[PDB]
């Protein structure tokens, strides 16, 4: 790969390495050569660790740039289109194999977004929006948890029957969690009177008649519907002619 | 069948027929003969429109008597035991065709019991006691109603999800009819709070802790369980390791 006489090799975060001139030029700069994809990048630095930027443009005229961090203990690694500042992608690794890796769009603009945490755990963000939202999903070990991106906050939920879990991460990565109970609402309980006179017993939900049903001198069963505010009754009464009948007006 | 010189025949309900004597004999009685079953049953009587009891002997010594009301719109038709007391069956017909049949145990007390309406529907009570209970059956146009007898009422019941209907009906024949709806007992709602000192969320139901859910700095989920009054933990902490971890952590 990259090759320089008199020089040092500087293992780099991202599994990169540098080489640095053991002597200064006529400068006092030193003299930076990377290999990054079968690339070389070059630059020179004030500093003789293996810090500052590198550069380079691919046989498509992408341009490339890596900075390397005061420390040794962060890279950034840009590709540009031919215009030099229009990102196409960035991957930012850090010496506890962290990183940060971008997608953008056509007009520079990041689109996805992986955040890799020391451990190996990932934050990935799709489909991000010049609002800062999009579809967020947490890897974890053993499993992955779903949810959207703000601005602010990204919420990944899970969610049992009427329960909602929610996960809150800030941009600073501090966590808060919410949970939620929603029960439907009580199904409105019949109850009912019985007038003997007229052998009627009239159905009431919710405070309103729903029905009358009516029990016949013929051993009979009818049922009659009352309006929607169950003032009085409509139509015409039916009479039941099959034991689903009764059970539908149970219902 | 049956047959009398200087007779009249009578029409009785049941679809029974009498003959009864133009002439009374020497105390002024009436001679009554009839057929029923292939039974010849006789009786004399006061009267000469066909009222009165006929009697007769089945081969296996069965006592057979029919009691012919004295306005003939009903007959009560029993056989006995060679007892002649002893019960076996009983059926009482109405001129509207209406009708009682009741069979016997071995002790002559009813244990199933027909009642045919003049129009023809039924209640059939099986598996009568001693205290007047039973099984019940109201047969109608187009559907069987079911349920229980106790001495003062019939109970039919209908039921659809949480709502009971139950007709009642008197000895007496009135009919009262009640509704039930027992909804089930709502589910106690989950609610939690969160400390992010300890990133620890803590759910309780029904007033009572029941887990504490650990968001750690590993990024990892732990679960760990509450006594059954709520008091404190108990056991171990136990790292989630699957999605369906969580969602079981919350139902």
């Amino acid at each position: 790969g990259s090759h320089m006489k008199n020089s040092v090799s500087v293992d780099l975060p991202g599994s990169m390495k540098v080489l640095v001139s053991k002597s200064s030029n006529a400068d006092g700069k030193y003299d930076l050569i990377a290999t990054v994809d079968a690339l070389e990048l070059s630059g020179t630095s004030d500093k003789n660790n293996g810090s500052g930027v590198l550069e380079g443009v691919k046989a498509d005229a992408s341009k490339v740039k890596l900075t390397i961090s005061d420390d040794l203990g962060q890279t950034t690694l840009e590709v540009f289109k031919s215009d030099g500042s229009t990102l196409v992608s960035k991957k930012v690794t850090s010496k506890d194999k962290s990183s940060t890796e971008e997608k953008f769009n056509e007009k520079g603009e990041v689109s996805e977004k992986i955040i890799t945490r020391a451990d190996g755990t990932r934050l990935e963000y799709t489909g991000i929006k010049s609002d800062g939202s999009g579809k967020a999903k947490e890897v974890l070990k053993g499993y992955v948890l779903e949810g959207t991106l703000t601005a602010e906050k990204t919420t990944l939920v899970v969610k049992e029957g009427t329960v909602t879990l929610s996960k809150n991460i800030s941009k600073s990565g501090a966590v808060s969690v919410e949970l939620n109970d929603t029960p439907p609402p009580p199904p409105p309980k019949k109850t009912a009177a019985w007038n003997s006179g007229t052998s009627t017993l009239t159905i009431t939900v919710n405070s309103k008649k729903t029905k009358d049903l009516v029990f016949t001198s013929s051993n009979t069963i009818t049922v009659q519907q009352y309006d929607s505010n169950g003032t009085s009754l409509e139509g015409s009464a039916v009479e039941i002619t099959k034991l689903d009948e009764i059970k539908n007006a149970l219902k």
